[PDB]
């Protein structure tokens, strides 16, 4: 499988948001000044709970399938490929990777399968979204840690998924997670969310190497990055992380992380964590704290190492 040289965006998205040409700019932008070759379209349905059965993909959270089919046709008429990444929040604030239920069940308690039929099919919506605009590849979870175990589930669902779809097909486990799937003989590329520390590469990606070995799979962070935050660097997943302002953490972090893995050739590519659909003004990136790279020196960072493979 080629490098993929990739970019998050519409995390931000709401119901109107890929209509507007603001988003259509944001685009072009993260294509130009970091030399992406892959979108990765990541969305995001809700449920009430860490243990409700109910995925909610109309409400106004999420872009229409209008929308969304017209930013991926317009992303494809930029030159750019486009994984479709469809995940889940929770409207109490729990991280999904608390999402479970009691491995029995028990009468009157919400069970695994009422989720996963749920789920299968908000799953088996935007596969059918996938196959229609020709996406190159389409993550079926994202860091479910809590419920990976359920084995039999996820192959279900991957079944499923490909009764819809016919291209590459993923799942996005949590950092540290890579070997808690068994699952991975049924997909066609493994991929994690890489947030590992800046000083910690070595031991990570020698653990992550003999767990990619044991199957037939590329591999790829299809998440990674890091805020422009103090402190960040050691804990680029916490988003939450209180620093003050620090756009050469965010640098030093990108610049370490590419050198780490430019020597593995395992390494397949990035989904690097985010562009948002609604950018801020370049005027105000110095004092941007957040995973956006737009006008940030690690902006050119990415640039020339995409620009380099
Ligand atoms: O409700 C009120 C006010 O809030 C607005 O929304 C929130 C929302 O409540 C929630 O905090 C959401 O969380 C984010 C977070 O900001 C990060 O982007 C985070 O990211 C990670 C991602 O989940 C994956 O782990 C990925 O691999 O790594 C990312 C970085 O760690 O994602 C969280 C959601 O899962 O942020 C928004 C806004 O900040 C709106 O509801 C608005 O309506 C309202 O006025």
């Amino acid at each position: 499988m080629e490098f993929i040289k990739g970019f998050t965006f519409g995390w931000d998205s709401q119901k109107g948001y890929f209509k507007t040409e603001r988003a259509k700019e944001s685009l072009r932008l993260m294509q130009e000044r970091t030399a992406s070759e892959y979108v990765i379209v990541a969305l995001a349905a809700l449920q009430d709970t860490a243990h409700s059965t109910e995925v909610d993909f109309q409400g106004s959270h999420m872009v229409d399938d209008d929308e969304l089919i017209e930013l991926i046709d317009y992303a494809k008429s930029l030159g750019l490929k486009v994984i479709l990444k469809p995940t889940v929040n929770c409207r109490n604030g729990t991280w999904r990777a608390h999402i479970n239920f009691f491995d029995m069940d028990i009468p009157g308690e919400p069970t695994w399968d009422e989720w996963f039929e749920s789920y299968i099919n908000y799953q088996k919506h935007y596969a059918k979204i996938a196959e229609k605009t020709n996406c190159e590849m389409f993550v079926v979870g994202c860091e479910m840690v809590q419920a990976e175990r359920r084995e039999d589930k996820w192959r279900e669902l991957i079944a499923e998924v490909r009764k819809d779809y016919r291209g590459l097909v993923t799942y996005n486990t949590d950092k540290y997670q890579e070997d808690n799937v068994k699952f991975w003989d049924a997909l066609d590329v493994i991929s994690s969310s890489g947030y590992y520390p800046i000083n910690d590469w070595d031991r990570q990606l020698d653990r992550i190497e003999a767990v990619v070995k044991q199957y037939d799979k590329p591999f790829f962070f299809v998440a990674a990055g890091c805020p422009s935050r103090s402190g960040s660097a050691l804990l680029p997943n916490k988003w939450d992380l209180e620093g003050a302002i620090n756009l050469q953490e965010q640098a030093d972090y990108y610049q370490v992380m590419f050198e780490k893995t430019a020597s593995r050739s395992w390494v397949g590519g990035f989904g690097l964590w985010d562009w948002q659909t609604y950018l801020y003004d370049e005027k105000d990136a110095t004092k941007n704290d957040d995973y956006g790279v737009f006008g940030k020196p690690a902006e050119r960072v990415i640039k020339a190492y995409y620009q380099s493979r």
